[PDB]
């Protein structure tokens, strides 16, 4: 009857464990989509610097037709 | 049955203490995902920043561009 409260401790103690075990697989799943939204983000400042770049040559072209 | 009964209270001490061992090594794993997201969550916001400041740039060139012509 000892035994069961010892029983019940060491199955409080393994189920803390398990639920921390989840808890890493979860925050595993949100960093994993935090850098996947840098990934894409990444690329998107690379395509508009591209559409800026293009901009002010451009500009560059018109201005230069002006002198 | 005595030895019985101090050899089951000797398992089930075990196990508890080697699962508080491992909620200890869980924590520390937790938080080193934790750090990692909070890192890239840090880098998702620098990069909404900088987005916003190339469309600024572009516009601007946009506008005089439009005025060149």
């Amino acid at each position: 009857r000892k035994i069961q409260v010892l029983q019940q401790q060491a199955d409080d103690a393994e189920e803390r464990a398990e639920r921390l075990q989840r808890e890493v697989e979860g925050e595993r799943r949100a960093r994993e989509q935090a850098e996947a939204e840098v990934a894409s983000l990444n690329r998107r400042i690379q395509l508009v610097e591209e559409e800026l770049d293009r901009a002010q040559e451009r500009l560059a072209t018109a201005l230069q037709k002006l002198e």
